[PDB]
């Protein structure tokens, strides 16, 4: 009817998922995977301030920095819909090419 436990993977790019974190589609990458909690935001206990700073990017450093718990880190394994590109993850050879625009 309306229920399915669908697990699956999908390798998104690094230019995909930083250009997603808007604000339905907040992204946070852990362990180098991408996380969907752009609904959870304001289910996480301390604040989305922290979460939408880091959206869009690899937050590993902070994930273990403040500790958490193991029933905590359980349920992030609900939120995964996603891997980062091999490129960008045992590789970073990619271009960036930016910051050519003056709008100070
Ligand atoms: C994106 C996936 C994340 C999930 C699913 C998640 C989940 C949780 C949960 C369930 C708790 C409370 C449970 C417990 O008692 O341990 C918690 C607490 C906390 N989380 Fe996260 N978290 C995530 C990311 C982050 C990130 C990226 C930061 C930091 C930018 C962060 C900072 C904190 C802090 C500070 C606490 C409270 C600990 C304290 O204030 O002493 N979390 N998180």
């Amino acid at each position: 009817m309306a229920a399915q436990s669908d697990k699956d993977v999908k390798y998104y790019t690094l230019e995909e998922i930083k250009k997603h974190n808007h604000s339905k589609s907040t992204w946070l990458i852990l362990h180098h995977k991408v996380y969907d909690l752009t609904k959870f935001l304001e289910e996480h206990p301390g604040g989305e301030e922290v979460l939408r700073e880091q959206a869009g990017g690899d937050a590993t450093e902070n994930f273990e920095d403040v500790g958490h718990s193991t029933d905590a880190r359980e349920l992030s394994k609900t939120f995964i819909i996603g891997e980062l590109h091999p490129d960008d993850r045992s590789k970073l050879s990619k271009p960036m090419e930016t910051l050519i625009t003056t709008v100070d």
